[PDB]
């Protein structure tokens, strides 16, 4: 109810962060194609880990919302 | 009958797909760190473009859910 709204806004903020992060990753991959250094690849690995966390967070929020709806 | 349920189920399968792709990207990055070849980096760039599209696919539904719930 008020929870469904809270969860929806939580998901929207996560989606915003995810979209932004995926765009960042795309640009970094282009840089790495120019210079595949260890440091840039370490950074990319870190961004992908962060991305997985955000996706997990959004999935958990959506599942909780599903539970409440059901 | 329940549109909030329909959409929530229609965001859950997208994220499940996104989660899979993200985990694939993570493993690929690890391989690129071992062999940063042009071919593997071209593949990574393709996977990230596909990821962008899936994230965008979540946008309309997210906005609908928000509109419906508010």
């Amino acid at each position: 109810t008020d929870e469904l709204l809270r969860l929806a806004k939580e998901q929207a903020e996560l989606l915003k962060e995810i979209k932004k992060l995926v765009e960042e990753i795309a640009r970094l991959v282009k840089e790495i194609q120019e210079d595949p250094s260890d440091e840039l690849l370490k950074t990319l690995a870190e961004l992908v880990r962060k991305l997985k966390e955000l996706v997990e967070d959004m999935e958990r929020s959506m599942k909780e919302q599903l539970y409440i709806i059901k």
